């Protein structure tokens, strides 16, 4: 019972609605992980009726972007600018 299918960030479904991504998921209900969390420093989406988990490849410079999108208040900058 560990994260053994990790998907790329990119392939999540964002939904800038809900601040989170999540990932089609036939059972009742969709693979959710929390930006919230992710800016933790953990990456997995769980499903819930099925109860998965699965890994997710996030980015700092992805989590930037999408906070933006996602309209949160504004994160501290990565150590990336020029
Ligand atoms: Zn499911």
């Amino acid at each position: 019972m560990s994260t053994y299918d990790e998907i790329e960030i990119e392939d999540m479904t964002f939904e800038p609605e809900n601040q989170m991504f999540t990932y089609p998921c036939p059972c009742g209900d969709r693979f959710q992980i929390y930006l919230d969390d992710m800016f933790e420093g953990e990456k997995v989406a769980v499903c819930p009726s099925c109860s998965l988990m699965i890994d997710v490849v996030f980015d700092k410079e992805d989590l930037a972007e999408y906070y933006e999108e996602a309209g949160i208040h504004p994160p501290e900058p990565i150590a990336a600018a020029a």
